[PDB]
């Protein structure tokens, strides 16, 4: 009968609605998915730039020690050079003091010398002969210097060139 | 006479007095002469200590610039692929709702299921089918990824070996 036939469509949309709730949950677990797989790229993007950045500041620390290291090499030329100054300084002095007693035994003769005993006492002084100082060359050593400058300029262009090298890699 | 030999005496000493004075301005100049020689050691030092300086600030400068480069590079992989995402999670809402507006038109037809006009309204409901859903392959580019960090500690490893060679070369 028609009632059959009624009974019949009922039982078949009804079987309908139960499918395609599954079929609604089925998105719904999808939709998740969905924002959770997102939230998973973006947790492993960060992973790997914080490594970058390890890798970086591993390198800076790199330039620093080697920049400290160059630093003392020219600080130690210079202090090698101004203790060679300082030494000649001490002689110059040295110098300077053994003529001025020279020079005051003398004044001293001059200053007695009306008593008659005058010529028999500085004759002797007649001998005495002084010389004028000079100052040694000291010199820095030059091709040490620029030869340490130049090389941090080859570093740098160096790098330049391998940081190039790499971002190609990477078009 | 001895009065001609002394006046001669006196003659020779005071000749020797000016010359000696002469001597030890001579070594007051030098003295301050080292001085100055020193002042300009100093300076010419500092000087290339600020250069080197200068070189490694440039260094920094190229790292950061890479590493912003390569950052940047990650993030639009990350980019790329969300937006993969972004356009999914519309798709499957589309999709959902859907078969959640034709699940109400059933049980709407099912609230009117002791009507005698029931098998004439909803046989064409009988009619309706709906899919489950999926979500398609969408990955982020692994390959990339390590590459970039790969390379970049190549890098580092790189720079290592040019300070190395640097400093040997200044030893």
């Amino acid at each position: 009968s028609l009632s059959q036939a009624s009974a019949d469509l009922e039982a078949t949309l009804r079987h309908k609605l139960t499918v395609m709730y599954s079929q609604i949950n089925g998105a719904s677990r999808a939709l998740d998915d969905v924002r959770n797989r997102q939230q998973d790229v973006r947790m492993t993007a960060n992973r790997k730039v914080e490594q970058l950045q390890q890798e970086y500041t591993e390198m800076k620390a790199l330039l620093d020690a080697s920049e400290t290291t160059s630093t003392r090499k020219i600080k130690e030329e210079e202090k090698r050079v101004n203790s060679k100054f300082d030494t000649i300084y001490q002689i110059l002095l040295k110098k300077k003091s053994e003529i001025q007693t020279l020079k005051e035994e003398i004044e001293q003769s001059l200053t007695k010398r009306d008593e008659f005993e005058f010529l028999e006492k500085a004759s002797k002084l007649r001998g005495i002969s002084t010389k004028p100082v000079y100052i040694p060359e000291v010199e820095l050593n030059h091709k040490l210097i620029k030869g340490i400058h130049q090389s941090t300029i080859d570093l740098k262009n160096e790098l330049k060139q391998c940081i190039g090298r790499l971002q190609e890699l990477t078009p």
